[PDB]
C-alpha cells in the first residue's frame, strides 16, 4: 500500500552503510507502516535533512558535533554496541606481548596516549581511512597493530578473525559515545519520533548523554586526548569514568562518578577534570595541532 516513506541519508562507507541497513532492519520489526529508503550522500548530513531531502541518519555517536542544527535532535539511541577500543596485532600477540619497539597504528591521541602510559616501549604511528582500508594497511605497511572501535568490526561481522585483545576500560577508557549511534531526524517530525521510540533503549540513552554533557564542557572532541564512558550499575545509576591524558601519556586525569541524573554527573565530572588541570592540557594541545 501507500505509507510515508522514510528516506534515510548515509555515508558511502561499508560501516556506514551497514549501521544505517541495521538501524532500518529493527525498525522495520516493528511492522508499522513506513517505507524506508537510503539514499547515499556529519554536517552535510544535517544540511540535508533540514532541507527535507532526507529524514534521518544514522551516525556513529563518537564522531557527533557536541551542538546540532537548530531544528535538528538526537531522536534515538539504540542498545549500544560494544563500547570497548580492540587491539588488532598482525602476529596475534595481546598488547603486553607484543615485542618492544612494536608500532601501534592510530590518530587519536586519546588511544595513543593511554597505550604509552602503560608501555613506553611501543611506538604510536598515525593511521587513517575506513576500517577496511586500516586492516588493508595494517597487513601492508609497517605498523604491528593497530587499534580499532570493536564495535565496527562487529557491526561488519570481521572481530572473530581480527581481534587479538579487546581492551577493558580500566586499560583503555572508550571515546565518547563509541560503540553507540545517533539517530539524528527533525525536532518537529513527530510521526518518526514515535517511531524511534521503541528502537531507544534508555539506559545508553542516559550513560550517553553523561558522557556528552561531560565531552561538551570540556570542549573534548576526536582531536584531543579525552575519555569518558558511563554504564548503568545494577542499582541502576550511572557511573561516569572520565580522563584526559598527555599525549605522551605521562600526565593522566581520570575520574569516576555515580549518580542518577547525566547532566548533573558529566557536569560534575568536568568541573573536577577542569579543576585539576584537565582543561589546560586540553587547550594547549589544540594550541600545537
Ligand atoms: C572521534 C573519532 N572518530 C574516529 C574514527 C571512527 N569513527 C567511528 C568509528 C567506528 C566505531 C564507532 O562507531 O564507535 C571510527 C573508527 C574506529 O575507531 O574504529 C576516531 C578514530 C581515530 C583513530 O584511532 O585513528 C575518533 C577518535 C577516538 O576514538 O579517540
Amino acid at each position: 500500500s501507500h505509507m510515508r516513506k522514510i528516506i534515510v541519508g548515509s555515508r558511502r562507507s561499508k560501516l556506514a552503510l551497514t549501521q544505517t541497513k541495521w538501524v532500518i532492519e529493527q525498525l522495520k520489526k516493528q511492522g508499522l507502516p513506513f517505507e524506508f529508503e537510503i539514499k547515499e550522500m556529519v554536517k552535510e548530513i544535517e544540511q540535508a535533512m533540514l532541507d527535507k531531502e532526507i529524514d534521518m541518519a544514522v551516525h556513529s555517536m563518537k564522531d557527533m558535533p557536541a551542538v546540532l542544527p537548530e531544528g535538528l535532535t538526537i531522536g534515538c539511541i539504540p542498545l549500544r554496541e560494544d563500547h570497548r577500543d580492540a587491539l588488532i596485532s598482525k602476529n596475534g600477540e595481546r598488547f603486553e606481548e607484543l615485542p618492544s619497539g612494536a608500532v601501534i597504528g592510530t590518530s587519536s591521541l586519546r588511544r595513543g596516549a593511554q597505550l604509552l602510559s602503560m608501555r613506553s616501549d611501543i611506538e604510536i604511528k598515525w593511521i587513517r581511512g575506513n576500517i577496511d582500508t586500516r586492516l588493508e594497511k595494517l597487513k601492508n605497511e609497517d605498523y604491528d597493530a593497530i587499534i580499532l572501535a570493536a564495535a565496527g568490526l562487529s557491526r561488519m561481522g570481521w572481530s572473530k578473525d581480527t581481534v587479538t585483545q579487546y581492551l577493558e576500560p580500566e586499560i583503555s577508557v572508550p571515546a565518547v559515545g563509541q560503540g553507540a549511534l545517533a539517530i539524528e531526524c527533525r525536532e518537529n517530525d513527530h510521526e518518526l519520533l514515535s517511531l524511534l521510540q521503541a528502537l531507544n533503549h534508555d539506559e545508553t540513552a542516559r550513560a550517553v548523554r553523561a558522557e556528552r554533557v561531560f565531552l561538551k564542557e570540556m570542549e573534548g572532541g576526536c582531536q584531543v586526548p579525552i575519555a569518558g564512558y558511563g554504564r548503568i550499575l545494577d542499582g541502576g545509576n550511572i557511573e561516569l569514568t572520565s580522563l584526559v591524558a598527555s599525549p605522551d601519556g605521562k600526565t593522566i586525569y581520570k575520574e569516576h562518578i555515580t549518580g542518577k541524573d547525566p547532566i548533573a554527573i558529566g557536569s560534575e565530572a568536568a568541573e573536577r577534570l577542569t579543576s585539576q588541570g584537565a582543561k589546560l592540557l586540553i587547550d594547549r594541545v589544540k594550541e600545537e595541532l
